[PDB]
């Protein structure tokens, strides 16, 4: 099928050019499902911690987004305790020139640079919005109790 080549494609790719601090491939021999890890970006209050995800490539695949879940606890306006990412390229902006490594840069961005005007979690958002020293503070923390 053509989400299987593109899929295969991605992966030597990924393998070629290797994202800045991320991974990401099949454990295993499913292809339409795979493992990321992104380490916490440098001067994100999320550095030193390790992030954990699952990717679920759908059969249309690149015509339809991947299914991202963030599966390591994290502190943050846009993600929630269901791992959900509220990413715009990872619904209505998706487009098939969009790759996994696209998708995982986006996600270290967001890390650096939360969207606190479309918050999945109101208090985080509002903390951000309000008193980004204490975010930072707690955010934090919980890289510290949770992501490593």
């Amino acid at each position: 099928s053509m989400a299987l080549k593109r899929i295969h494609k991605e992966l030597n790719d990924l393998a070629r050019d290797p994202p800045a601090q991320c991974s990401a491939g099949p454990v295993g021999d499913d292809m339409f499902h795979w493992q990321a890890t992104i380490m916490g970006p440098n001067d994100s209050p999320y550095q030193g911690g390790v992030f954990f995800l699952t990717i679920h490539f759908p059969t249309d695949y690149p015509f339809k987004p991947p299914k991202v879940a963030f599966t390591t606890r994290i502190y943050h306006p846009n993600i929630n305790s269901n791992g959900s990412i509220c990413l715009d390229i990872l619904r209505s902006q998706w487009s098939p020139a969009l790759t996994i490594s696209k998708v995982l840069l986006s996600i270290c961005s967001l890390l650096c640079d939360p969207n606190p005007d479309d918050p999945l979690v109101p208090e985080i958002a509002r903390i951000y919005k309000t008193d980004r020293e204490k975010y930072n503070r707690i955010a934090r923390e919980w890289t510290q109790k949770y992501a490593m």
